């Protein structure tokens, strides 16, 4: 049965949402959309809701509309953000034009925790072990973050950990422009357009990420694309004839090439006091050539992680059909799409 919904403004918006969620206030800052806090009294959970905005006002905005809910009703995983409601106040697809989305309030990501708190290297092993277990998860649906960074990582109390935000609502060029932590993470390959991308760039966002948690400080925090570049070649050297081969952008190519070769540095005198064990996986994920990146699962079975490595207990993903992705429909057809996965949404199972 439907149930009976409410209606209040919240910083310019009217939010109509159902009378189990109460003590919504705006959270984050504006910075993960129009989300607020609230109190959900039929689970006991506090929870984020997100109300998209303006979902169906352009094809670009429809589709990503369908992307999302897609990919947050598929995520079924503890290190991942998972679906606990979807709704409309809507009773009819003529009436369906807004979208709200319900998972668990976050409170803290890890920047806050690398920030405020000293991590031991037993903090960092359980924090990079989940991370990659979710991206074990998330990479056998043939999914790919192309967004990891500290800010979309959930941390509670206890330091277990989810992927957030896989970050849908493509970057602008100008956030990603100079001093910002929205290209630091960002592997080599993207941030300069070198090749045609796949799942591997999330490694090496992991590798900055678990420098970060080992050093307190960014791996490669560039004023702009081609200081962070010189950042990278740096620690990791020039490319080699085999890599330049691969890159299939001629420019870019040419301009790789306009740098003075570099050999890869010791990350032992890198990452000082560092566990060996650290440090040798570090060398795995911040490999310049993709294919050669240690993988997910691979990582899992690294030596680092033994406290904690169970294979019985690192999951994969059901099937993701994502045959949508290359599908050309109008509005309405999106639309539509989405109104029907509103409809099907069944909640996670109760405790
Ligand atoms: N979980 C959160 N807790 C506190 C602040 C932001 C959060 O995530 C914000 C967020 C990002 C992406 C999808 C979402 C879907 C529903 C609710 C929130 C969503």
């Amino acid at each position: 049965e439907r149930p009976t919904f409410y209606r209040q403004e919240l910083n310019k918006t009217i939010w109509e949402v159902p009378e189990r969620y109460q003590n919504l206030s705006p959270v984050g800052s504006g910075a993960y959309g129009s989300v607020c806090a609230a109190f959900d009294t039929k689970t006991g959970l506090r929870v984020a809701v997100k109300k998209l905005s303006r979902p169906f006002q352009s094809i670009i905005h429809a589709k990503r509309t369908y992307r999302e809910l897609r990919l947050l009703k598929h995520m079924k995983h503890e290190n991942v953000i998972g679906l606990l409601d979807v709704f409309t106040p809507a009773r009819s697809l003529e009436e369906f034009n807004d979208v709200y989305l319900v998972t668990h309030l976050m409170g803290a990501d890890l920047n806050n925790i690398v920030k405020c708190q000293k991590l031991t290297d037993d903090h960092v092993q359980f924090l990079i072990y989940q991370i990659l277990r979710g991206l074990k998860y998330i990479h056998s649906a043939d999914i790919i973050h192309r967004d990891l960074k500290p800010s979309n990582l959930a941390v509670n109390e206890d330091c277990e950990l989810k992927i957030l935000d896989f970050g849908l609502a493509r970057h602008t060029d100008d956030e990603m422009t100079g001093y910002v932590a929205t290209r630091w993470y960002r592997a080599p390959e993207i941030m300069l357009n070198w090749m045609h991308y796949n799942q591997t760039v999330d490694i090496w966002s992991v590798g900055c990420i678990m420098a970060e948690l080992l050093t307190g400080r960014t791996l490669f925090p560039g004023t702009d694309h081609i200081d962070q570049l010189k950042l990278i070649l740096r620690l990791v050297g020039t490319p080699g004839a085999e890599l330049l081969k691969k890159i299939s952008s001629e420019s870019a190519r040419n301009y790789i090439q306009s740098l003075t070769q570099m050999p890869k540095m010791n990350f032992a005198n890198v990452f000082i006091g560092a566990n060996p064990l650290a440090v040798d996986l570090l060398e795995k994920m911040l490999v310049l050539d993709s294919d050669k990146r240690i993988t997910a699962a691979q990582a899992l079975a690294h030596a680092y992680f033994a406290q904690y490595h169970d294979p019985d207990d690192e999951p994969v993903a059901d099937p993701y059909d994502q045959s949508f992705e290359s599908r050309d429909l109008l509005i309405d057809e999106w639309k539509s799409l989405t109104y029907d996965e509103v409809i099907s949404f069944v909640p996670p199972p109760l405790d």
